[PDB]
């Protein structure tokens, strides 16, 4: 449940609806008429793995061209 | 400056250093660390910045988690129950 996903830190990258990782209910839509979801979905909980899931995108931001340019500026200066 | 990526609300997907896990984009020091030395590097990363994108940083890989068999499965028919 909710309170034990919460214990164990699930929640900081999983929403229950639609962050990092996919939201529990897009989880349960994709695996709903999987046969052993329950066993491939626990070995996954605790192995972790990655590209299962396509990943969230940066959408475009409220910058001018100077802010941007302000902004790589300040990323590229992170050494 | 940090100030402004903080403001245009960027560090809700970025970290400045690697090894948090939780957010959606790359640490900015590890952007800084692929593109340094390119000689167009701030002209493109305005772009991406301004403009965004995906496919460039590839999956944010899940960690393993220290959960019991008897824990996975619990949690795991939970998931499958969430409307
Ligand atoms: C706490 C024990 C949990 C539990 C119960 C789950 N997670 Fe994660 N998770 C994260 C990311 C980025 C992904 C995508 C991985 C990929 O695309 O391959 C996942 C994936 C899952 C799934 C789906 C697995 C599958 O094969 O479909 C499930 C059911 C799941 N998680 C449950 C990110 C994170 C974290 C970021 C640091 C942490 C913490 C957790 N997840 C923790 C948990
Ligand atoms: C606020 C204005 C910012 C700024 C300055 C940056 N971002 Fe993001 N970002 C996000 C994701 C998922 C990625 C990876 C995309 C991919 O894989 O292609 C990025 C990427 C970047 C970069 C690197 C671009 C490159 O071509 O290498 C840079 C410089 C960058 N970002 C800066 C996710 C997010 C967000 C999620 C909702 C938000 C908000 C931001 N980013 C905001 C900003």
């Amino acid at each position: 449940n909710e309170q034990l996903a919460k214990q164990k830190g699930c929640m900081a990258c999983h929403d229950l609806k639609a962050k990092v990782g996919p939201a529990y209910a897009d989880v349960a839509k994709k695996y709903a008429g999987r046969k052993d979801a329950v066993d491939y979905l626990a070995g996954k909980i605790k192995k972790g793995g990655s590209g299962v899931w396509g990943s969230v995108p940066m959408p475009p931001q409220n910058v001018t061209d100077a802010e941007a340019k302000q902004l790589a500026q300040w990323i590229l200066s992170i050494k």
